[PDB]
DNA sequence: CCGACGGCGCATCAGC
DNA sequence: GCTGATGCGC
DNA sequence: GTCGG
């Protein structure tokens, strides 16, 4: 398969473990950190004391590699594996909706099945019973063909309600990959700026536009600046696909779409470089940390280079952001 | 030893 | 009623 | 669980 795919699907199982069994959240992190610069790695690793020099991989994944190479196995994996209450939760986290709160709760209470969720709907928030109408299509990826249909529809649309709207399809759609888990579009209209005086009511109009025409057909959650909802191709019937749309200020677009286009891991690497070199970065500023440890005023950003160059990252392509 | 760990929007829960 | 914490997801 | 202070 992969160079190391022992040792990284060893550290995702104990990150989804600590995740969704444990909600240790700090634990899940560091196992998640560790697996991804072992999978960059670009050597065989061959003892703990090897993987051990990497950034992230303390005493304990090195004692895990090592029973992990000397065995074909970890005993811990072995009994989680035993566990059908662990897999019971596991499973219940593939619902959208479903964390390790609800999963444990749930079945705590003996609802370990899709068929245990469809019984007791009463039991479903809004979010829950949307991803279980959809489960099997929420899994299913989206070929590159589609998301062009999709992104032919969204920005046909959106200029149906008002010219001056500028919608880009985000995530993994930009970054090139043949295949996005869902569509995530950004919006920006002029009227909506870091300086605008009141709530923007424009997120509404898009959506509304939308679900008029029949493309969004479910609503997850919805605000003044993010929507996100279930959407389908027009036709056998496509599959119901996930579809984020962030309404960002027009002014914030750099730090927008750096932050839309991802990858996750790629985001969360670049706010820990930020962070060490004394900025923050959210989705709509870079901010200098000042002695007290605390952001102050937003820096000047007149291109998406601009952030890379205050953090002294060489600019990576949308293309180089992947995982 | 210690606290931090990327940063945030929305829905729901929990408590006054 | 309200405000803030937690859950969940981007 | 790992790191930096
Ligand atoms: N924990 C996360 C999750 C997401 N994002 C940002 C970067 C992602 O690219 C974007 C959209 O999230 P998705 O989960 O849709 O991720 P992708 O579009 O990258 O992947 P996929 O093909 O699964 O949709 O949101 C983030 O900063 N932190
Ligand atoms: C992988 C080994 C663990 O590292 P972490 O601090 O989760 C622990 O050493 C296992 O110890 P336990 O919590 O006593 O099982
Ligand atoms: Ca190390
Ligand atoms: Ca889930
Ligand atoms: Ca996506
Ligand atoms: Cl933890
Ligand atoms: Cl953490
Ligand atoms: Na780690
Ligand atoms: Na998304």
């Amino acid at each position: 398969e992969t160079l190391n795919g022992g040792i990284t699907d060893m550290l995702t199982e104990l990150a989804n473990f600590e995740k969704n069994v444990s909600q240790a959240i700090h634990k899940y992190n560091a196992y998640r950190k560790a697996a991804s610069v072992i999978a960059k790695y670009p050597h065989k690793i061959k003892s703990g004391a090897e993987a051990k020099k990497l950034p992230g991989v303390g005493t304990k994944i090195a004692e895990k590699i090592d029973e992990f190479l000397a065995t074909g196995k970890l005993r811990k994996l072995e009994k989680i594996r035993q566990d059908d209450t662990s897999s019971s939760i596991n499973f219940l986290t593939r619902v959208s909706g479903i964390g390790p709160s609800a999963a444990r709760k749930f079945v705590d209470e003996g609802i370990k099945t899709l068929e245990d969720l469809r019984k007791n709907e009463d039991k479903l928030n809004h979010h829950q019973r949307i991803g279980l109408k959809y489960f099997g299509d929420f899994e299913k990826r989206i070929p590159r063909e589609e998301m062009l249909q999709m992104q032919d529809i969204v920005l046909n649309e959106v200029k149906k309600v008002d010219s001056e709207y500028i919608a880009t399809v985000c995530g993994s759609f930009r970054r090139g990959a043949e295949s996005s888990g869902d569509m995530d579009v950004l919006l920006t209209h002029p009227s909506f700026t870091s300086e605008s005086t009141k709530q923007p009511k424009l997120l509404h109009q898009v959506v509304e536009q939308l679900q008029k025409v029949h493309f969004i057909t479910d609503t997850l959650s919805k605000g003044e600046t993010k929507f996100m909802g279930v959407c389908q191709l027009p036709s056998k019937e496509y599959p119901h696909r996930r579809i984020d749309i962030r309404l960002i200020p027009k002014d914030q677009y750099y730090c927008g779409v750096l932050y839309f286009t991802g990858s996750d891991i790629f985001n969360k690497n670049m706010r820990a470089h930020a962070l060490e070199k004394g900025f923050t970065i959210n989705e709509y500023t870079i901010r200098p940390l000042g002695v007290t440890g605390v952001a102050g005023e937003p820096l000047p950003v007149d291109s998406e280079k601009d952030i890379f160059d205050y953090i002294q990252w060489k600019y990576r392509e949308p293309k180089d952001r992947s995982e």
